[PDB]
């Protein structure tokens, strides 16, 4: 027996030949990319080959085996369905219909605080999906950048508890919610933010991350760390917006004065130059795609899907979705995790990061904010998937009434 | 083939016919207790066996075939390692392990409120354990009645969703956490009280269940209900802090009337009658073990697991799960959701009752209570236990560290 | 010389008798009136001899001699303008055209909460004047009865420190304003009721009046101590209006149940008993003019002005108007403190108790409420007062701009 | 008769000549200061014929009449014992009592938080009072200079008011207190800061002063209306303790732009000139007596006791004091309203502005601060006075109990 050669017969169907087209298609099936960077040796290897014998490109037992020997393990764990969701195929379909119904909730203003979100139109709408495994699938307007705005507290809250641990972090930020009447005070009574998913919180995680160095390196280290949490997929910046952002941020530096006063931030803190980064790391730019895989990595226990590669602590990846869940969306959070209990964040722009633990990873955006500060189209649909798939994150995984599992087969 | 036939050779060892109590301490091993009644038949056949014919107690292949013919299925996920944690042997020397540890901290006070529970002894420490397939282990005074107190509030919460729906049951109490600062206030900013495991909330609950009975009725209505959720174990009741509970309340009629004047009830209610059933409910008796079946109802999308019939419908364990995570703690919720991230009720008697959702059920009873009115104890070794096992809501079931998972073999 | 000889010349005419009825309108120009209890003694003699002789009726030098030399210090002083108000007919005909312009102020809501306060007629207005020195003018509805409701909390408050003195009293009740959204807490930071013109520290305050005898002997005295006060005018009782006060006060019950758990009235306590005798107290029953004596009790250091008894010691009336200041008037207080600057006190039923300290005592009467409880032309009345007159407490008695001074001749 | 013949005969006591040094312990007793500026052209005259005949120093009726032909009005409610305060004399020796009453008071903690308040001395304490009539006392340290810091605010409050009116300055500034419980918000519920007392409410009306103008003329313009106040007595400024508040308001910054947000300044506000403009009033310096004329100044209506000249409109007099008395003393206004009764506010310098309407005006100084930012010895002193005096707002003037009444004979 032989491993690649037992997956060449799994598709070669009993003929002699692959031709490599159905052999590209029956990858894509799996939801795996052609540019799957676990992938490349073995694209390297086709691209090659598609060179060498321009003379009907079927592939042998063997020469089939030389370009899949060195990804065979991923390779087959695709086509022996054994990816966490098995028919990937179907669940685009429902992911599809998901997108195209809440496509019409048309209500929702888009915020003009800027002319930089004012610019973008209410008809923009995407939905991209990575699951732990790297399966893909996008629809609508997913290679659209967008800032992350407010999307990017959980993101930084983790790389600090990644670099320093949660008791250092949590010295300077709470660790729950403040109250529905309480969006208007910055500290709960430990003179602490309450929570790194609010402007005071993050202004705080903003001030603990790579102290020492100046500015322009502090964001080149965030920008580096996203970028293996993305899979090296797109992560950019919007100038517009920083500027924008700076000139108006009039309640940040309010929330900058109280906590220099009050002495929340490190020995040592230039406040107005935190504040710079802040406004900086807001106008990170992302797209559905690539933002979508950050999300996976935290459904991931802090592992990239699509490389592979160590990004995040368990420890940093479990207080992040912890955060998330309490504190993502507003004063829409406690209602948030009731209904649709998903660890999930919004932003200003219109994007939802939203995880679904040991499942997927998810980005939404459309631009339209309902009266909450949260996309519309991007509420709408968390409420369908929930709705729809055994997600929740209280469901059971064994009695779920008439909801779908996509996680298994018949 | 056939199943009583495979299983046979599993434990025959090759021999003969299998000595019955070689085939019991087997059973055991599994963690199931001959008691089960998902397994009455079998045990009722080799009782019956085993006074047919004294002389040589041992079971040939057709003897045993009849035998466990009747609860095959069940007999042959236990002894295939096919429940929900294979080597419950190991795990339940974790649990010895983490009570011995809890067993440590002494400290804490007793609640002194009435003399009931000042009559508990403060050593009093039992830990219980109920999977979702019905494997069990105790440990400590696991058979000592005490009330539910404020450990009843989900199960009602759950009794009045399972009847009502969640629409219903939501327009008098609200789903979300008051807020550090808010543990003092009745009602949330609709004059809802904020959630059903706070007293406010839970008096406005009781006030919906079974309406338009007496409240002799209506006890019954629930004592049934729950004597269901826990296989037909131990459910008691304690007139003695009955008494008590109804002549000291006076926050509670407090909160009565304020409820009656901002119209919080359905209306036809009779207030002070429905205080009369609140106190009631909070002193309900269980045991550390029947208690501990209740809770793996939850965990086990409402299907009792030691009996099979369904108790709750998902929608009333899904709420009842989300609430607990967010409010189910005291004002110590916060901290516990972030640290332990488990659904978890505690009670004023020193009761934990916990979920892991999808594998087991626990309450954890010691009398003596820390600062915020949890038991020491309990929160001892409710913190160990995550730290142990990738049980935390928010582990990863594929990247977790250093730590343990039971639900997976070598 | 001789006093009385003086002041027959001062009426004489440089005549030789003063027809009774001439003496008897020089009077009651003065402002007094004839039914003054400090002048009984004169009409008694007065009476006597208008059936002496029939046929007069001119009282001769020695016999306005007999019936003025019992009260002739009062009446000169009263004759040679030495009373607070010196043109008191031009004053009153300052109230009327105030009376006038507030009495087409026809918006508002009765208070409807009880049968009894609904009965009264949106069309009753009326306004009562008493001085310090006894001068009297009513205009309008002022001998229609009608209850206290929340106009009684100074009343008692200023009877408790009278016996208890201000340190005791206020171990109990605060000495401020909660704040204006506080209108909904029981209770400051230090478990006490804010101040004694709140229900919260009202009922509290009514705990220690005449403590260990009964609830009838209690409501005895404080009807004996209010008959003193408005110098044996109108006092009554409205059973109808306390049967619906004690079947409808369920926030009152609430304010009484978290008093008593939070152990803020007086050792033995018979808390629902405090509640029965608080619901009697808000239905004692005043007309205008009656009430307005007890308005002037409070203006004059605690001296009936009509009958010259010492109701009140000087703590007591300070204490009282410190605290009719500050949080008299609802949410209006402070509102009501700045722009009419008078200590003052309303009530449901459309009352308001009025005090210009070292001068007069009001009670204006319209059952019309505004939106903060407080009547509608009570309302605009002092405003309109006070803005003629230099009455606000933070004027100037030397430069007052364009206002009157009703204390100055020319 | 004659207005100033009769004034001769009362103290000339049946002789021909008054010895002008009788004359002038005669005036002084009464309590004004020769200093007086309603006094000057008597003065003037009294020490010209002190030259003009450096013979024996006595007046006879036709001289004397004319020194004080000119202020003869004043000269006669003086000793005619016609001032708001009769015995003036007894008075001050109870004042100097209940000053060596606050003066074993030694608790509290000189506010350190910058090296200029730091820098005064915990045992000075001065107590200066000014009567309605210009009758002056002072005793202790009294002629120290030291900042108004936030006893400016009622002062700026009611320049706003009488240049702005009460219905403008208020839909910017509420006019209520917090409650013991909203001491750490910045707005009430309308988004209005909840009353002029309170460094939120005070920068908010700090930007209704003159505006337009640059921040050099508003403090000039400023100065000129505190100089008439204190009937040109010592007003001055604190560059020291100026740059230190500049340099440590993180938490006033952090007010500014709070409230620069929620627009709760007037259009076209500079915020951060405004918070300058700000630690510039808060460190104008005066010394208990040029300051207790300016409380007078409240006392009076508006109008300086001791110069005559209308300062602030009765509006703006009125609305100042009506907030003193509820939002003037940190948290603890609630109780030293209950408890004194008395239009007061208090700075982080150790200063207390007091005013007894219709009465005086006063200012107690000693540095060391309570725990609630009050001066210590002031507070004692605060409550002596009342319990003394039948002072409180609410005392009754014809019956008070034990108490003393000044204003009677
Ligand atoms: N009308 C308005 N809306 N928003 C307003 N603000 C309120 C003041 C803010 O500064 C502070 N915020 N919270 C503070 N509270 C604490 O630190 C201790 C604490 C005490 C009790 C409970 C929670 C914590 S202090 C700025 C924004 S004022
Ligand atoms: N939405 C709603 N409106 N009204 C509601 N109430 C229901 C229950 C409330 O009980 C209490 N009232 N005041 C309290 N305050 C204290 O004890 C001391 C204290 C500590 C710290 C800061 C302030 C004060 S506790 C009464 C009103 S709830």
């Amino acid at each position: 027996p032989s491993l690649e050669d037992l997956l060449f017969y799994t598709i070669a169907e009993g003929q002699e030949k692959i031709p490599v087209h159905k052999f590209i298609t029956a990858l894509k099936s799996t939801g795996l990319r052609t540019s799957d960077p676990r992938l490349k040796e073995c694209m390297d290897m086709l691209r090659l080959t598609l060179q060498t014998t321009s003379d009907g490109v079927m592939l042998d037992k063997d020469l089939f085996k030389k370009c899949v020997q060195s990804n065979i393990v991923l390779l087959t764990q695709a086509f022996r369905r054994k990816f966490v969701i098995p028919d990937f195929m179907s669940f685009t379909s429902h992911i599809d219909e998901l997108y195209e119904s809440a496509k019409k909730q048309s209500g929702g203003k888009v915020a003009d605080y800027i002319p930089q979100l004012a610019k973008f139109s209410p008809d923009l709408w995407g939905v991209s999906v990575c699951t732990a495994d790297g399966q893909r699938h996008s629809t609508g307007d997913t290679k659209v950048p967008f800032c992350l705005q407010s999307c990017v507290k959980p993101l930084k809250y983790a790389i600090a508890v990644n670099d320093l641990g949660t008791e250092y972090v949590h010295r300077y930020v709470g660790k729950e919610p403040s109250g529905l009447r309480f969006n208007k005070l910055f500290l709960n009574e430990d003179d602490k933010p309450h929570n790194p998913m609010v402007n005071a919180g993050a202004i705080v995680v903003t001030s603990l991350i790579k102290q020492g160095v100046n500015n322009a390196e502090k964001f080149d280290y965030v920008m580096q760390f996203l970028n293996k949490m993305a899979g090296n997929e797109y992560v950019g910046f919007s100038n517009a917006t920083f500027q924008s952002e700076r000139e108006s941020g009039d309640r940040n530096f309010a929330i900058g004065y109280y906590l220099k006063e009050k002495k929340c931030f490190p020995e040592g803190t230039d406040m107005v130059g935190i504040l710079d980064f802040y406004f900086q790391l807001c106008s990170i730019e992302v797209t559905c795609e690539s933002a979508s895989v950050m999300a996976a990595t935290l459904a991931n226990g802090g592992f990239c899907p699509i490389t592979g590669e160590r990004v995040l602590s368990p420890e940093a990846v479990r207080n992040t979705l912890s955060l998330m869940h309490s504190c993502g969306m507003y004063d829409f959070s406690g209602q948030f995790a009731f209904h649709v209990g998903l660890p999930a964040k919004s932003g200003v722009a219109g994007g939802i990061l939203l995880v679904v633990p040991n499942v997927m990873g998810m980005m939404c955006w459309s631009p339209p904010l309902d009266k909450m500060g949260n996309s519309v189209k991007g509420i709408h649909f968390c409420h369908d998937l929930v709705s729809l798939c055994n997600f929740h994150n209280y469901d059971n995984l064994r009695h779920f009434a008439k909801k779908l599992d996509p996680r298994r087969e018949g």
